[PDB]
């Protein structure tokens, strides 16, 4: 585990991470896709071997020995906001198992469902606080991935309110 297990946000592409391991945004078929999934089958394409998996859950496959953690959250243009809020809870709990099977210090991670799969709202806070409640219990050191200056300010905001 870490020494003193931390919370961090970067804006910053994930396939530059400087972490143990890297959570993709995956879509169910393992395929490229778009986001961070395209840039993570850039980076790690070896990972996408055999990487299909359902909605809710998360499969690791290894790049050489750097794993990649394919998680899926749920599309919400196609689910419910009941379903879909149950399924994005899901697929970071599986998250927080993998790290932990791993025996990782430091995981990358992206913000699952906020994106393509959003539904066109904006699920900032909803997917940071499943983020939490499944790594809350982990030891590794959490580095969050974003793309948008505003969203970066608002994740920091969330981490430091807590401490
Ligand atoms: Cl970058
Ligand atoms: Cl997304
Ligand atoms: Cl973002």
């Amino acid at each position: 585990g870490a020494m003193a297990p931390s919370y961090r946000v970067k804006r910053m592409d994930i396939a530059k991470n400087d972490e143990e391991c890297v959570v993709n945004a995956a879509n169910p078929r393992g395929l490229p896709g778009d986001g961070v999934c395209k840039a993570v089958y850039k980076k790690w394409p070896e990972s996408f071997k055999n990487s299909a998996t359902p909605v809710g859950t998360a499969k690791t496959v290894m790049c050489g020995t750097y794993p990649v953690i394919h998680a899926v959250g749920p599309n919400f243009s196609n689910y419910t906001e009941s379903e879909g809020d149950r399924e994005l809870a899901a697929a970071y709990r599986e998250v927080a198992k993998e790290v932990t099977r791993l025996g990782v210090n430091s995981v990358a991670i992206p913000l699952l469902s906020t994106g393509v799969y959003s539904g066109g709202k904006d699920r900032l806070t909803q997917s940071l606080n499943h983020l939490f409640t499944a790594m809350d219990s982990t030891d590794a050191d959490v580095v969050i991935y974003c793309r948008d200056k505003e969203w970066e300010k608002k994740i920091s905001e969330a981490i430091q309110m807590r401490t």
